[PDB]
């Protein structure tokens, strides 16, 4: 991975690269050749030579002719000066512009690059490794690359080119004193590569911890429903805050190491100062050297030393680059073992209905010592329709997965027409075969933009038609925006029953040949179940059909129907003959806005978060006022040491006393070190400990929201992550060492200025009448990139929400091969913030070049002055170049200044958005304490008239009217069509949202009252599809409480209640074993029981199941329910259910349509009058 990071340069990066590296050469060998010109000293002081030659000089003509020959030659000078300025203001735009061009260009590649091999893995790849720190990789990472491989090489190049020239300067008039300077050079460069091996790998390190953080997040933001109903925002917070306190002891060291790296280099230099001196002493001592040539060698190899010191920056953003490329270039260069971008496949022209599946032996890859497959033979003929059942976990949704290639078998073979899968080409066989998976996933756009994922040529009447087979026409066109309404994410703001039939139409569209349905009618009422059932037996014989079910009712009509034992069929045959064999079938069958742009002092607001580090702060500008100021402070020291060594007397004995001095630049040296070290180190770990607080907060708020902000189409899942991580990786841009060298900068000029007007006169007025001029470039520089701020943000959040969109559903969008789809959705996502970058990267160059030329256009006016004040008398020779020496590095420091003016405009309004976010308060406040703790409740829930509408399609009521009342030890069932409303009376007994009419009563009092953490605590909750942490299966039952430290006793309790602690004892690892992301390392069974263990473990007052058992096997339903009724004495239950076998137990059923409480009553009641419920109860019959 060595010099790698280049690999997607094209012919016009190489020739960007090349050009500017030329550049950069040609703008550093200016400093050098402004020395040569002058280097003819010889000319000296006709006023030095007057000390000596008063008497001579005494003439007043004589001394006004040298002083007249002077102004000619100085103007000689300012003349040259001008147009060395004016070659800057090309090539120094010439190399910025041209290495910003040639990353952006690379950094756009790389992301697509990435993406594209994201997509490109395997559903194995995605199973063992945690792909929720991807999103990071995708944001943060790539950026470390973008800040390494830009203009920073251009300037590390310039600074470079500056040091040798003046090197081979100093070669050609005084060599061996350039020999004796030059040895040192080597321990700069094993100084500097050293310590950027330790940032590189430093960097690695900090990276990985962001990446850990960010999945995290994206965790808990994905199923913030959870999270809120079970009240673990602060268990969450805890982990987010130990990865963000691994990230910042990392990021710690990484600016120690950076900045002693820093001040190693500047006490070096100083070194070599001191080692010059004492070696042209020694030399002026042997009489080898001229005095006047140690001078020229002095003048010529001493300033490319600073010239290092300040490229050490670029050298540590290298570093950064490097250390940040590693993973992305791993992940890159990974090649998958079923490649669905491989064209090298067989690819029939007719295929018909024949699957086989001979000695299918499987285990999958995270669990590699279970056994899933053992011998699994089936054979399923054209027109045909198999059906699969058996126990929850048996391995059905395993074999459909097999026929998709989703996995390799391990032994054995899954062919069709005798030719095994693996020879036909992976993106043709998913091409031809329509999959519904178990709990069907949709995407956050439209109705018609997810079907139309199924197949992309599809038009309207196709749309509609499959709509009408999947028995969802009515609901669609029911909604405003029929086929345009926006989805949630997950297709979370669609009921559980109308997203299995849009998931239904959208495999239907793709005319398959082979259909592929996981227990499809899960959540559909029994009415709807039959339509549905019906619609796909019209269409049978064209296409061959799989499918799952534990409604056995779908299954009855099935051409064959096979049953899962151990991992193999053993019963296979129609009805009629599973019925006779009297085996598990049979057993199974009999079983009973804009806000006012950025508001000013935003950026100051959050360093005023940062109020308790104020030592460090004031400490890091006292060092940083310290070492700025030294530099003309030592550059006046400089001169009047020179003035010393080259006047010093007849003995030799006062030279080696000039070598003594060469001491005091030791301890310059020394000095400087330590304010570096000091400056950077303090505000490095101030800026880190601001940084890690301001995550911490962000995050924090962000767990306070309330639920309608999630289903902001704004605040989704990819959104937030991005724009947890951006809003603070952006203020860390512009309060880190940056501020630092602003301070040190201001110094800089405030040292220039003294010294000017003590030294000199009237050259201060030039050095005050520029500073505008800078200013106005700043200015026009900060409008631009205080507008491109706003929008790259914004439109780097909708790429975010695609990657994370994507990454998180990867085996949906592999299943409907859309990953080129959401590949140039991807693209077409990053477009615009690459036109921001190409235009940033040419204002950047016009801004560089404006700024050097001006400086040395400042140079030039300066000697112009000079000449003309020499005319006038009124200063000597010495000032007019001391006070050059003033100005040019104040003037240089202002410039260096403007060149942070876009960072600070990034970080003012990422600051505005971070102070908008943790002042936002919720009107459901989740954290508040303030409200009522009954200390014991009776139970009783009551739905006094509630009338609800839901925050995002507020038109359309969603609970028209409903009044419901509940008892202690009593149950509800709550039954009805899809889309009645069934789950949001749920949602609101939960305080997810507020209702607008009518009142919710616990114990006769209004829920709004009592504290909403101790009304969510008081009640246990069962979602319809429910989602499981990637953690072990103990610590996802322990989540069931919160507020205490649950026992592994009572964790056995509650799974031995929900009939999975024989699954759990039968793994590895037991209660430790890690299930994946949302649960999809179970099946749905499982992942349903041990979520029904997690709302068991903390033994709720209220308990609301919502469709608890919708995928489970009849055997598992029974002993669940049996379990249930057994505890049903002393316990508050709801029920919501489409399987009416759990319900006619339950002490009351209600019957809601559309949102109304039409019918109520017992079992019995509901039965005699015959209608809805006799109906829903005799679909069958
Ligand atoms: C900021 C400082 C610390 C930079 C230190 C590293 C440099 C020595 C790097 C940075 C940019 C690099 C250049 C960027 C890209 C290329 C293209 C590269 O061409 C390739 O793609 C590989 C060779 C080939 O196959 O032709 C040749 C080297 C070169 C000029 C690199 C040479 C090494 C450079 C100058
Ligand atoms: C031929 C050289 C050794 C003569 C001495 C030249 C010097 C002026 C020094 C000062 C800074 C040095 C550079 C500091 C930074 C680096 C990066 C470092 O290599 C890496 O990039 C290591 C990997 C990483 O970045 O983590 C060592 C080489 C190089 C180009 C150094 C080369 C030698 C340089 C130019
Ligand atoms: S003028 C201010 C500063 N120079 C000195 O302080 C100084 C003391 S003694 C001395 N310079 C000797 C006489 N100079 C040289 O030998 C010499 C050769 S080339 C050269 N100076 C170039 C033209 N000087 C500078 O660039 C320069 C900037 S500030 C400065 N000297
Ligand atoms: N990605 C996976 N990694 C590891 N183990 C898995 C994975 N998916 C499923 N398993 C396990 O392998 C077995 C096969 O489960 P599978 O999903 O095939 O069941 P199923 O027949 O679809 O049942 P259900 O009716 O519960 O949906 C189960 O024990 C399950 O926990
Ligand atoms: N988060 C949401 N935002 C907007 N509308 C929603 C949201 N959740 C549900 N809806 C809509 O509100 C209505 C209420 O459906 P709901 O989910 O409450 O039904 P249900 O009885 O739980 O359904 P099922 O038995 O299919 O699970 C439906 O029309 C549904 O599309
Ligand atoms: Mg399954
Ligand atoms: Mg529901």
């Amino acid at each position: 991975s060595v010099l790698t990071m280049f690999r997607y340069a094209g012919w016009l990066d190489r020739l960007y690269m090349l050009v500017g590296t030329l550049a950069a050469i040609i703008h550093g060998v200016a400093l050098p050749l402004m020395m040569l010109i002058f280097g003819d000293m010889t000319d000296s002081f006709a006023s030095v030579g007057q000390v000596s030659k008063q008497s001579t000089q005494m003439s007043e003509a004589d001394k006004r002719a040298m002083f007249a020959k002077l102004e000619e030659e100085m103007t000689t000078y300012a003349y040259y000066y001008t147009g060395i300025g004016a070659g800057v203001l090309i090539v120094a735009y010439i190399q910025v512009s041209f290495w910003a061009l040639a990353a952006g260009r690379q950094i756009h590649k790389i992301r697509q690059k990435f993406f594209h091999a994201i997509m490109n893995q395997e559903i194995g790849w995605f199973d063992v490794h945690d792909v929720g720190e991807l999103n990071t990789r995708l944001t943060d990472d790539v950026s470390k690359i973008n800040e390494g491989i830009g203009d920073k090489i251009g300037m590390f190049f310039q600074a470079m080119a500056t040091f040798f020239g003046g090197f081979i300067i100093g070669f050609t008039r005084g060599w061996k004193l350039t020999l004796v300077i030059l040895a040192i050079s080597p321990v700069l460069g094993l100084s500097a590569g050293i310590w950027a091996k330790i940032l590189s790998s430093f960097t690695d390190k900090e990276l990985h911890a962001y990446a850990k953080a960010g999945a995290v997040a994206e965790e808990v933001l994905a199923a913030i429903r959870t999270v809120i109903a079970f009240g673990g925002q602060k268990k969450e917070l805890e982990r987010y805050n130990n990865n963000l306190e691994e990230a910042k002891r990392l990021g710690i060291k990484k600016a120690i190491t950076a900045n002693i790296s820093m001040g190693a280099a500047f006490l070096l230099i100083y070194a070599s100062y001191a080692l010059a001196f004492w070696y042209g002493t020694s030399l002026v001592i042997s009489k080898e050297y001229s005095i006047g040539q140690v001078l020229t060698v002095f003048f010529s190899v001493l300033i490319g030393a600073f010239s290092v010191g300040q490229a050490s920056p670029n050298i540590e953003a290298f570093a950064n680059a490097r250390g940040a490329a590693y993973e992305v270039f791993k992940i890159i260069d990974n090649k998958p073992s079923i490649d669905s971008f491989s064209k090298s496949g067989h690819k029939p022209d007719n295929i018909q209905g024949n699957l086989e599946f001979k000695n299918i032996h499987f285990s999958y890859p995270s669990r590699k010592e279970v056994q899933i497959l053992k011998g699994l033979n089936l054979k399923v003929k054209s027109g045909q329709t198999v059906a699969l059942v058996g126990n929850s976990g048996g391995g059905k949704s395993t074999t459909v997965q097999l026929m998709q290639r989703l996995y390799d078998p391990l032994d054995g073979m899954v062919s069709i027409d005798g030719q095994d899968i693996r020879t036909i080409n992976v993106r043709y066989l998913r091409e031809i075969i329509g999959v519904v998976s178990q709990e069907p996933v949709l995407f956050a756009t439209t109705i018609a933009e997810n079907i139309r994922y199924g197949r992309e040529d599809v038009t309207m009447d196709e749309i509609e038609k499959a709509v009408k087979e999947a028995n969802a026409y009515d609901f669609i066109m029911k909604l405003p925006h029929q086929f345009d309404t926006l989805v949630g994410e997950r297709g979370a703001q669609l009921s559980g029953g109308q997203k299995q039939r849009i998931a239904i139409a959208r495999a239907l569209v793709r005319n398959p040949k082979i259909l592929l349905l996981d227990e499809a009618t899960s959540a559909l009422d029994t009415e709807s179940e039959a339509v549905v059932q019906a619609a796909l037996d019209k269409a049978r014989e064209g296409r061959t059909t799989i499918v799952i079910a534990h409604r056995l009712s779908t299954v009855r009509n099935a051409d064959v129907i096979a049953g899962f034992d151990g991992g193999v069929i053993v019963e296979q045959g129609n009805h009629d003959e599973l019925m006779r064999e009297k085996g598990i079938y049979f057993k199974l069958v009999m079983t009973q806005a804009l806000d006012e742009d950025v508001p000013p002092a935003s950026f100051w607001r959050i360093l005023k978060l940062n109020s308790t580090e104020w030592p460090y702060f004031v400490v890091g500008i006292f060092a940083a006022i310290i070492n700025g100021g030294l530099q003309p402070a030592f550059s006046v020291i400089f001169s009047k040491v020179v003035g010393v060594f080259t006047n010093g007397g007849p003995p030799e004995t006062q030279r080696q006393n000039s070598n003594l001095f060469s001491l005091l630049f030791l301890i310059l040296g020394i000095i400087s070190f330590i304010t570096f070290f000091l400056q950077g180190f303090t505000f490095g770990k101030a800026g880190e400990i601001l940084t890690k607080r301001l995550r911490y907060m962000v995050f924090k708020s962000m767990l306070r929201q309330d639920v309608s902000w999630f289903d902001d189409p704004k605040n989704t899942t990819g959104a937030l992550t991005t724009r947890l991580a951006n809003d603070a990786a952006q203020v860390k841009g512009a309060t880190g060492s940056r501020l630092a060298v602003i301070f040190q900068n201001i110094a800089n000029l405030g040292t220039g200025i003294i010294i000017s007007l003590i030294y000199g006169w009237q050259l201060t007025l030039l050095l005050l009448a520029i500073v505008p001029i800078i200013a106005i470039a700043g200015v026009v520089e900060m409008k631009m990139l205080s507008g491109q701020a706003l929008k790259d943000k914004k439109e780097l959040e909708g790429s975010g929400k695609i990657a994370t969109e994507a990454i998180e559903n990867f085996r949906t969008v592999v299943s409907l091969t859309r990953e080129q789809k959401f590949e140039t959705m991807y693209a077409q996502s990053l477009q615009i913030p690459y036109r921001n970058a190409m235009k940033k990267a040419h204002v950047f160059g016009i801004t560089f070049s404006f700024t050097q030329a001006m400086m040395y256009f400042s140079y030039a006016a300066a000697f112009r002055f000079g000449a003309y004040l020499v005319t006038q008398q009124l200063m000597t020779f010495e000032n007019v170049c001391l006070v050059f020496s003033a100005i040019v590095f104040g003037a240089m420091a202002v410039g260096q200044v403007s060149s942070f003016a876009p960072d600070y405009a990034k970080a003012t309004v990422s600051a505005s958005h971070i102070i908008r976010i943790i002042e936002k308060t919720p009107e459901i406040d989740s954290y508040s304490t303030q409200g009522l703790k009954p200390n014991m409740l009776e139970g009783n829930v009551q739905f006094s008239g509630v009338v609800f509408n839901y925050p995002t399609r507020p038109s359309i009521p969603v609970l028209q009217g409903l009044s419901l009342e509940v008892k202690k030890g009593q149950t509800l069932a709550l039954v009805g069509s899809s889309g009645g409303g069934k789950s949001t009376v749920v949602q609101l007994l939960e305080r997810f949202y507020d209702p607008m009419a009518g009142s919710v009563f616990l114990d006769g009092k209004e829920i709004k009252q009592l504290n909403v953490q101790w009304l969510r605590a008081q009640l246990g909750i069962v979602s319809q599809e429910p989602i499981l942490f990637d953690r072990s299966i103990a610590e996802n039952i322990a989540y069931g409480d919160n507020s205490r430290v649950v026992s592994y006793e009572e964790i056995v309790r509650a799974a031995k209640e929900a009939n999975i602690h024989q699954f759990i004892d039968s793994l590895p690892d037991k209660y430790n074993t890690r299930v994946g992301d949302k649960g999809t390392q179970l099946s749905g069974g499982q992942k349903q029981r041990i979520a029904i263990a997690r709302a068991l473990v903390r033994q709720p007052h209220i308990l609301l199941l919502d469709e608890a058992t919708s995928a489970l096997d009849t055997e598992s339903e029974k002993v669940v329910q049996e379990a249930l009724d057994k505890a049903r004495e002393g316990r508050t239950v709801i029920v919501i259910a489409h399987r009416l076998s759990t319900i006619q137990n339950a002490d009351l059923i209600v019957v809601i349509q559309n949102g109304k409480v039409k019918e109520h009553g017992t079992h019995q009641q509901l039965l005699a009058q015959k209608g809805i419920y006799f109906s829903m109860v005799s679909v069958q019959a």
